[PDB]
């Protein structure tokens, strides 16, 4: 019953991206970003436990993934400072979100799988 | 001659993404995002002439593509509010940057092609 | 202990792609493709049980995914006849392979996560 | 004037993919793949002049990009043998096709942009 999960893959090595830091924010009434949650990806390239179904209310959310530090650790100079995923959550009721990020040094793709 | 251009494709239609609004910011000394340029893509899904070789100094830049408005205009309710590409530019000297975005309602990818003038 | 798994996602709807047919082949001595396994994706957009670690020997493999029939079922005329993933398997010993395909009507991406 | 072109980008380097070999086939009446055209990408990662508006009749075509040789030449051992794009062309009348491929060692994406002459 985890409603927000993030999965990061490394397209160069073909493996999960481990130890990728990410920060999750929610848009405040004053249109600024308020810190919500944070963590680092597991050995499976995943991050769970960001929030509970109860705390995860309708809102605009941002997931910032520190892709630059990941590549620098591997000795590669990347293009992006980080990867941002910005989205409206739960506007039609509660959903479970899996955000996937696929990383290359000069390119990334992000996809959402949203289920009921 | 143009140091920063953006190309946007539509993965649903198999076509350039037309009339996609974009905003560019540059990070100021104070750590805030200062507006830097804007525009919309043409019939070829491209936006050129955002800045000049002389004005586009070293800095951290953000290109914000209003993908949500793009999809809504087509009657589609997509996942993302927008697509944002944040990068340091010109730190090892001047380069030409092409930012390419490929859009689907629930997914997008972005790639940079960076070449030495 | 499943060594070859395929996961298909729909980038338009943001959901697993369910009931996508796929066929798996291995390159024969006579450089032709020999049928190996087949199936359709589950409600989770996944296909397992294609092979066992014992039967999955070093070889060149092809996974053909019938993306065209999937889109036609949804009333969309797609570009590709199907998506092909062609790769050498197990050349350095046994690995577990997860092949992911992300589908849009005029674009697809494929990624491999290979673990030990 | 050119009805079929291919653009290949390198997602590791942030650059066009140069000297990528490609082979195109067309499905024959007998269900076999008959060789149709070939070439390599230029310095701009593009391959043009594969066929002519007149020769590129309705059919099922396959573009096979030798991504494995590309990566090996760079010292990298990638996952795929090649990238293959199989599609029906010109079934609703003549169109112009651009096949775009974005390459990483363990991932690639391919997109078609199809426009009406
Ligand atoms: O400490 C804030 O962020 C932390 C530092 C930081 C940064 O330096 C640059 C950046 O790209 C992201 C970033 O995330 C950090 C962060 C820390 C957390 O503990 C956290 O829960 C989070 O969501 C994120 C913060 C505080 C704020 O009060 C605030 O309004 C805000 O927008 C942000
Ligand atoms: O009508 C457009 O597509 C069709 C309607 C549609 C939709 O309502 C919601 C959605 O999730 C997907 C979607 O795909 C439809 C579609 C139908 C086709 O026959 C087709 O070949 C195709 O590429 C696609 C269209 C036009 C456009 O001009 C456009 O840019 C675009 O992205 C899409
Ligand atoms: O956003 C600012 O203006 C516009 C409104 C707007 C918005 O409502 C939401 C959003 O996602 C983006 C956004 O971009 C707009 C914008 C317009 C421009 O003409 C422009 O050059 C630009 O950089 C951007 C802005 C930002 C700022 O950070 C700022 O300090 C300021 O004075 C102004
Ligand atoms: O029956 C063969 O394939 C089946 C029909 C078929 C097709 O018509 C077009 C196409 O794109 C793919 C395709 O896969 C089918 C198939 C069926 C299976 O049961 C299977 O295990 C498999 O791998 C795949 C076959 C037999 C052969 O003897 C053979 O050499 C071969 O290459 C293929
Ligand atoms: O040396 C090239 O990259 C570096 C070496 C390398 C490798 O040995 C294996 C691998 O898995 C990835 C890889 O990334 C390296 C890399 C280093 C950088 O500093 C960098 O900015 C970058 O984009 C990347 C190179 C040159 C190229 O000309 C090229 O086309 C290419 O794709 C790559
Ligand atoms: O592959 C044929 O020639 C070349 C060798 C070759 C290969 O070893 C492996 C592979 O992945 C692709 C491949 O393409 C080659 C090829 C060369 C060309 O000049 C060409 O126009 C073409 O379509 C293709 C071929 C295929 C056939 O199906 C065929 O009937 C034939 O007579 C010949």
């Amino acid at each position: 019953k985890c409603p927000l999960m993030v999965k990061v893959l490394d397209a160069v090595r073909g493996s999960p991206a481990i130890n990728v830091a990410m920060h999750v924010f929610r848009k405040a009434a004053d249109d600024t970003w308020e810190p919500f949650a944070s963590g680092k990806t597991s050995e499976s390239g995943e991050l769970h436990g960001l929030t509970t179904e109860e705390e995860f209310v309708e809102g605009i959310y941002k997931v910032e993934i520190d892709t630059k530090s990941y590549w620098k650790a591997l000795g590669i100079s990347p293009f992006h400072e980080h990867a941002e995923v910005v989205f409206t959550a739960n506007d039609s009721g509660p959903r479970r979100y899996t955000i996937a990020a696929l990383l290359s040094p000069y390119s990334y793709s992000t996809t959402a799988v949203v289920t009921n």
